């Protein structure tokens, strides 16, 4: 049966029911940007279909969600650089890709960063890319390892962006409270009203911090749980499975160890529970998770050393089933 190439930084997102699946890089280049991979999660099979129209460019580290069997695209890197082009592909109803012309000031060209879905809302925070074209609200640090490798500098960002799905124009929200430091490879993951972010890499560290932006009122939140926390990592997952509870798996340590843990976070309780799965051994960074209607976190490719010594990196194809509920 037909079986997806291995791939990190690809994007993934599902309906509950099939999980979609688009783009990304390997060793041994740019996953083909016409393809999009649909797996569907109580059949185990994959199915690939070949979509038109304005096609995405090739791209790692793209923000994608899906709403209601609609695809959204933001951002990533191609071959020239990152982008800030935003993307719709209907998989309702062969499948078109539609480049948006949205209203108003677009977030910095970026990659890495995180969504929030919240009615009609996406809510798009930080990520990796160029110096903003604007003043625009949130900072931006320079990350000083681009300066002398590339032609383009680039740096994180602790930017809030909203695209309005009613009209598609950008704004940005005016937010209270302490915001994040600026990241990259940070994870996101919404439950009601509350926007949660675990982690990232900013400057010299992947970082163990958790906090919630309340998508209502738009005031920051910092976490403390109490008690044991999981370490710091960047390029982990983080999902949502309950109500109440974020499921983490993965990532890469500030010391560049790759990670195989997993953990729950109860957020009634504001304590983390580490999570007994058989993958000890299948540690995974730049993967995807995705939860489906039937309990399960459904992770995807990504790879299981240290991806940035590119030439040994071990890009995977496999699903890995965790069985939360
Ligand atoms: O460092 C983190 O945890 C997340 N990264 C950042 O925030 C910014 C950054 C700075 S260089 C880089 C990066 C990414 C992927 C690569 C894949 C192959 C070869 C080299 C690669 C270099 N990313």
């Amino acid at each position: 049966l037909a079986c997806p190439a291995e791939r990190s930084g690809h994007v993934a997102v599902s309906d509950g029911r099939h999980m979609f699946v688009w783009g990304g890089y390997k060793s041994n280049f740019y996953l083909p940007r016409e393809e999009l991979w649909i797996y569907n999660m109580e059949t185990g099979r994959w199915k690939k279909i070949n979509t038109e129209g304005d096609v995405p460019p090739s791209m790692s580290g793209s923000c994608a969600v899906c709403v209601d069997r609609v695809l959204y695209l933001f951002g990533g890197h191609h071959s020239r650089g990152n982008t800030n082009k935003f993307y719709m592909l209907d998989s309702r109803s062969v499948l078109q890709w539609e480049r948006i012309d949205c209203q108003g000031i677009p977030p910095s060209s970026k990659d890495k960063l995180g969504v929030w879905v919240y009615k009609n809302k996406l809510i798009f925070f930080g990520g990796y890319g160029y110096l903003p074209e604007d003043k625009v609200l949130g900072t931006f640090e320079f990350d000083e390892t681009s300066f002398w490798n590339s032609s383009h500098p680039r740096g994180w960002n602790d930017h809030v962006h909203i695209l309005d799905t009613e009209t598609f124009t950008w704004s940005q929200p005016i937010t209270t409270g302490k915001a994040p430091s600026p990241r990259a490879a940070h994870a996101c993951a919404t439950v009601g009203n509350r926007g949660f972010v675990f982690g990232g890499r900013y400057r010299d560290a992947r970082m163990n911090d958790l906090h919630y932006l309340n998508l209502d009122t738009w005031e920051w939140n910092e976490l403390i749980p109490q008690g044991i926390c999981p370490v710091g990592r960047s390029w982990h997952s983080l999902t949502p499975v309950s109500s109440d509870h974020l499921f983490l798996f993965g990532g890469f340590t500030t010391d560049k160890q790759p990670l195989s843990d997993a953990w729950t976070y109860c957020i009634s309780k504001n304590e983390w529970i580490q999570f007994n799965h058989p993958y000890t051994e299948k540690p995974r960074l730049w993967h995807t998770a995705c939860a489906s209607d039937e309990g399960e976190v459904i992770v995807f490719g990504g790879c299981a050393n240290n991806l940035l010594v590119h030439h040994r990196a071990a890009h995977s194809n496999e699903i890995l089933i965790f069985s939360v509920q």
